[PDB]
Formats: structure tokens, C-alpha cells, sequence
């Protein structure tokens, strides 16, 4: 068990997208057209550093099965972010990109845990880095995965 028939066509139909000329790779030039369809032009550097990170056989260009493994580990990658960014967003109740004091406390309480302004005020030091007395996103992925 591990991918449907339909999990690898959608994977395919990605590939597709970057193989402009079907034999079977990614390289770094095919990497760069893609990319500069999207508004960025990467130098061959770059795109190089971006081969090297994915292409495990060091054979120098990506190919399926080295695009399932990159694609399945960003998937998850980004199934743990989102979760994140949802429980930021539970705390940071007016948006402006900070969890205050104010808010921490009025979802702790919610949460289940009526706390004084002097917890709150430890909790926030004890994650907080640019000494705003606020907890920003960075901040909070921070203490929440270390
Ligand atoms: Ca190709
Ligand atoms: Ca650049
Ligand atoms: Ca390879
Ligand atoms: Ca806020
Ligand atoms: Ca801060």
C-alpha cells in the first residue's frame, strides 16, 4: 500500500508539466522554463542547487520516481504547515499577524485554562524573540515544533 492509480496519474500529469520534451527527466534548463513561465529567472546556479536537493541518483536530472518521493515528503510538508497556520489564526483573533497578550489569554480560556495576566505574560517571553511582547507566526512554529 502506498499510491492509487489515480494519486500517480495526477503525479504524472505533474511531471508532464516540467518533462517539456517527454524522454523521462527534469533537468535544470526544463526546471528553469517552468519557473520563468511563473516570474522567476533563476540563474543556472540556482536551478543547479535546486537538481542537486531532489536528484538522488546524482545522475543530474530528476526523473518520476525521484519526483514521487520529493513530491510525497512536500506533501506532508505542507499538511504540517497548515495546521499550524490554522492554530495561529485560532489565537491571533483580530489578523494583524500578532498573538498578544489579550488574545493568548482569551483563547486559553476557552481552551479550558483560565490564566492570569502574569502567565500569559511568561508563556508570550518564553517564545518570543523580537521582544515585542507579541507573538508573531515565526515565533510561534518555533516553540510549538522546539
Ligand atoms: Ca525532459
Ligand atoms: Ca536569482
Ligand atoms: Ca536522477
Ligand atoms: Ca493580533
Ligand atoms: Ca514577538
Amino acid at each position: 500500500e502506498q499510491l492509487t492509480e489515480e494519486q500517480i496519474a495526477e503525479f504524472k500529469e505533474a511531471f508532464a508539466l516540467f518533462d517539456k520534451d517527454g524522454d523521462g527527466t527534469i533537468t535544470t534548463k526544463e526546471l528553469g522554463t517552468v519557473m520563468r513561465s511563473l516570474g522567476q529567472n533563476p540563474t543556472e546556479a540556482e536551478l543547479q542547487d535546486m537538481i542537486n536537493e531532489v536528484d538522488a541518483d546524482g545522475n543530474g536530472t530528476i526523473d518520476f520516481p525521484e519526483f514521487l518521493s520529493l513530491m510525497a515528503r512536500k506533501m506532508k510538508e505542507q499538511d504540517s504547515e497548515e495546521e499550524l497556520i490554522e492554530a495561529f489564526k485560532v489565537f491571533d483573533r483580530d489578523g494583524n499577524g500578532l498573538i498578544s497578550a489579550a488574545e493568548l489569554r482569551h483563547v486559553m480560556t476557552n481552551l479550558g485554562e483560565k490564566l492570569t495576566d502574569d502567565e500569559v505574560d511568561e508563556m508570550i517571553r518564553e517564545a518570543d524573540i523580537d521582544g515585542d511582547g507579541h507573538i508573531n507566526y515565526e515565533e510561534f512554529v518555533r516553540m510549538m515544533v522546539s
